[PDB]
């Protein structure tokens, strides 16, 4: 699955992906919308690009590295879903 909202950022979904918790950072965000849109707005560096939401509390986390350690990637994973923005046209 793939979206965008027309603004030159789209997201693609990784359902079951899991990074592990020292490789995240959590939001206060517990809506996707939102979580994407900060995700998208953030200017702070490391930029934000991956995001990791736990499916039954809809708790929302971001990469906390500039370049994700994707050897650490479990994936068929429960009550996770992962959220990958990529600048697109």
């Amino acid at each position: 699955e793939t979206i965008t909202a027309g603004n030159e950022d789209c997201w693609s979904k990784r359902p079951g992906w899991k990074l592990p918790d020292n490789l995240l950072t959590k939001t206060e965000f517990t809506s996707v919308d939102e979580c994407r849109k900060m995700c998208e707005e953030s200017a702070v560096e490391p930029s934000c690009y991956i995001l990791q939401i736990n499916t039954e509390t809809n708790e929302c986390y971001r990469n906390n590295e500039g370049d994700v350690t994707w050897s650490s990637l479990q994936y068929d994973q429960p009550n996770v879903v992962q959220w990958h923005l990529h600048a697109c046209s």
